[PDB]
């Protein structure tokens, strides 16, 4: 007769997207700890699909999430349950993913977007990365920041170059964006044109 007890305890994940993960924690106990997994606190229901548990002798207990997606990133709760007592373990599942560029559309291996004097552009470049890259825009040797003649809108998923006033003759050429994180960087080039 004895208290459940986590000969191994669960440990921190670091995945990339849509992969698979197991997170794996060894259970002692008299009798036979029940065993449950939560997520900030809400039980997961294994499903199969999503969620997989699966057992073996001699205590082994995981959690398979699969396809991660960044709401699983999270931390994790489990619970092992008999007469003895009541003891749960935690464990966060983080994403940690090289920053990177998507460009929506590209003209001879470069982004291209076509304008008028009047048009107020926005070159939308969504981008991945976990962190949270720090994003800068340059022209030529021109850093860009939101002071009179742009605005960078940078966001978890997204960043646009935005030309307040109309696009003009001059702001037409070449626009470099940038994406950095812990894991690695990325860069593209879009030209902008005013006909």
């Amino acid at each position: 007769a004895m208290a459940p007890h986590f000969k191994e305890e669960l440990r921190n994940l670091n995945v990339r997207y849509q992969s698979n993960a197991t997170l794996v924690c060894k259970v002692t106990g008299h009798p036979k700890p029940i065993v449950k997994w939560y997520r900030q606190g809400k039980e997961i229901i294994a499903d199969g699909l999503k969620y997989r548990i699966q057992e073996f002798k001699g205590g082994y207990h995981q959690l398979i999430i699969a396809s991660v997606t960044d709401d699983d990133a999270t931390v994790y709760q489990v619970r092992a349950t008999n007469q003895g007592g009541s003891v749960s373990g935690t464990a966060s599942l983080e994403v940690e993913v090289p920053a990177k560029i998507h460009l929506p559309k590209t003209l001879e291996g470069m982004g291209a977007v076509h304008a008028l004097r009047g048009e107020v552009v926005s070159i939308k470049i969504p981008f991945s990365g976990k962190p949270d890259p720090v994003i800068t825009w340059q022209k030529g040797q021109d850093l860009i920041d939101n002071n009179g003649h742009y605005q960078v809108i940078v966001t978890r998923s997204f960043t646009s170059l935005v030309f307040p006033n109309g696009v003009e003759r001059k702001d037409a050429g070449f626009y470099v964006v940038c994406a950095k994180n812990r894991f690695g960087i990325d860069q593209k080039t879009v030209e902008l044109d005013v006909a």
